[PDB]
């Protein structure tokens, strides 16, 4: 036979979002909780009692159920085995700039440079707030794309033209994906936008427009390509496709190619295999839907369109043909390797979200090929890790000055008017002086 196979990793989870790896080399595995938990899985397969990342009181996420309100999408830094920058997109709820329900928010994180399996949350640089008016089609998808640029697929929100005009508190990101260069020494901003983005100068982040309800959209890393499913609303059910093409500078926007491929309704979203325990589905685009219905996008050489071809499921040993529950997304390893995250009303009453691995039985479990050196998770080492005092320490390793400190990395306090009769500036604006010297500069004797 030709079919896949499913085998669980892990129970007893909340509600599962996602999962991904670090890049760095110790096949750790990440997995998103949507009351806002990310939780580490160890390559032997033990569940860290302490979660990697715990962000629940920040972000408000939603009871209903197709209430889309939790924790949405984790990134890491290409360069985290030496500088440990994750990034989170969440929902959160104080906001008095315009109209809300929440805002959709994209934050920096930081390993603790203590513990390499939790980060530390005073580490927190907000990138971008998106204020949200409905709690669904938000999207959120972070990742990054090669020569290193981070990637924000943002979703309609069901913005609609009443909204927009009636009130200025809303955000021109909504329904576009978004592509920004982290990699910056500057510290006015957040983040720099590279040269070769459409509308880099024009009187500026977004790269395309037009999406409406994205699921997990896949990813080819080969320039690079972005294939999304989209629900829009109860309007059909479209495949929308972004190609970046080979180093080009863009002054006006590329195409969000739109095309209809499917047939089975809604889909959840999808995944580009470029693992290794299977052979045959490597370079693939494989989606699936809430009952674990998988596709497969194909695209003909000769006459560029494209084709869904079914893929089954069944059983071959202990390994079987189903699963339980529904499918809410998708997972990674560091090898490469593709997994399902399920649940449903009856198992999130209970905390039994659970980990599914996919699995080619047409394959041995370790090809001789496959076989790779699981290098354990350091302690940050980095220079800009160790000697950046106080604020916060940008991705490339320049360091950034909280008000009145200055110096590469921080060290020197700044004193206005500078401290006298052989004061010390100690904190900003604070004077350690000599005995018999009073005053906030020590200007005064006797
Ligand atoms: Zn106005």
């Amino acid at each position: 036979h030709n079919c896949f196979c499913i085998q669980e990793v892990v129970s007893g989870l909340r509600q599962p979002v996602g999962a991904l790896h670090s890049g760095d080399g110790s096949q750790r595995l990440f997995i998103l909780e949507k009351e806002g938990y990310v939780k580490i899985l160890t390559p032997e397969g033990e569940i860290f009692k302490e979660p990697y990342l715990d962000i629940h009181k920040l972000v408000q996420s939603g009871i209903k159920g197709g209430d889309e309100r939790g924790l949405l999408s984790l990134a890491f830094h290409p360069n985290y085995k030496k500088n440990g920058k994750l990034y989170v997109s969440y929902t959160t709820n104080r906001w008095a700039i315009g109209p809300h329900d929440h805002i959709l928010r994209v934050v920096e994180y930081t390993v603790s440079r203590k513990n390499p399996h939790q980060v530390d949350l005073r580490t927190a640089r907000v990138f971008l707030e998106v204020a949200e008016l409905h709690r669904k089609h938000l999207g959120g998808q972070l990742l990054f794309g090669p020569d290193g640029f981070l990637y924000i697929i943002l979703g309609d929100g069901m913005i609609t033209l009443d909204d927009m005009e009636e009130m200025d508190g809303l955000s021109d990101f909504t329904g576009s994906v978004l592509r920004l260069d982290v990699d910056t020494d500057m510290c006015n901003v957040p983040y720099s936008i590279p040269r070769s983005n459409p509308h880099f100068n024009s009187t500026p982040e977004v790269f395309a427009h037009g999406l409406h309800d994205p699921g997990r959209c896949a990813v080819d890393r080969h320039n690079l390509t972005i294939l999304c499913s989209d629900s829009n609303g109860k309007n059909r059910s479209s495949a929308r496709i972004l190609q970046i093409i080979k180093g080009k500078d863009y002054e006006s926007e590329p195409s969000l190619l739109e095309f209809k491929p499917f047939s089975n309704g809604p889909l959840v979203g999808g995944f580009v295999y470029r693992g290794c325990q299977s052979e045959r589905l490597y370079g693939s685009y494989v989606f699936g839907d809430r009952n674990g219905n998988f596709l497969t996008l194909q695209q003909s050489p000769v006459t560029k369109q494209w084709q869904e071809k079914p893929l089954c499921l069944g059983t071959s040993g202990s390994c079987r043909g189903y699963f339980s529950g529904h499918i809410l997304g998708f997972g990674e390893d560091e090898l490469g390797e593709v997994y399902i995250l399920s649940s449903s009303k009856s198992m999130t009453q209970t905390h039994n979200g659970k980990l599914y691995k996919i699995v080619d039985p047409k394959r041995p479990l370790m090809p001789e090929e496959c076989r790779a050196t699981v290098q354990p998770a350091q302690t940050l080492t980095s220079e800009c890790s160790r000697l950046c005092r106080n604020g916060y320490c940008t991705p490339t390793g320049k360091c950034c000055c909280s008000p009145g400190w200055e110096g590469d990395f921080c060290r020197t306090a700044k004193c206005e008017p500078a401290c006298r009769h052989g004061g010390v500036c100690v904190r900003p604006n604070k004077c350690l002086c000599k005995k018999g010297y009073l005053g906030p500069q020590c200007e005064h004797h006797h």
